[PDB]
């Protein structure tokens, strides 16, 4: 297994836009239409990313293209961050996928907010990080996903996804 299959399991696939638990418009495989509060700004944004004047619905191909774009953006956002990069550099391949998964869901700035947890990961304090990440707004709003991602950081295995 790799990061793309792990995220496909966590993001799912939808060909028309939908609102998440916080009300953010998403489409495809976890693709955020926009950060803006404005709803009108969301469709405009999508069309620019899709590269066509959409009518609301996209194709599986456009979704997978967006997915490739977004997984790449997540990884780069980690490396461009002073708080995330060092953590990433210290982790094994499986756990790096877990970190990317979080950034893909919450964005670089949002993940950089897990100060104590990040530092425990960098120190290889698996169980400590696991208990602390479970005590968060992220876990409360998306507990099934948080649990799987946390199980991954805890064990260093893909068991929560197979
Ligand atoms: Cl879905
Ligand atoms: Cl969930």
């Amino acid at each position: 297994m790799n990061i793309f299959e792990m995220l496909r399991i966590d993001e799912g696939l939808a060909l028309a836009a939908y609102a998440d638990a916080a009300g953010y418009y998403t489409i495809g495989i976890g693709h955020l239409l926009t950060k803006s509060p404005s709803l009108n700004a969301a469709k405009s944004e999508l069309d620019k990313a899709i590269g066509r004047n959409t009518n609301g619905v996209i194709t599986k191909d456009e979704a997978e293209k967006l997915f490739n774009q977004d997984v790449d953006a997540a990884v780069r956002g980690i490396l461009r961050n002073a708080k995330l990069k060092p953590v990433y550099d210290s982790l094994d391949a499986v756990r790096r996928a877990a970190l990317i998964n979080m950034v893909f869901q919450m964005g670089e700035t949002g993940v950089a907010g897990f100060t104590n947890s990040l530092r425990m990961l960098q120190q290889k304090r698996w169980d400590e990080a696991a208990v602390n990440l479970a005590k968060s707004r992220w876990y409360n709003q998306t507990p099934n996903r948080a649990k799987r991602v946390i199980t991954t950081f805890r064990t260093g295995t893909w068991d929560a996804y197979k």
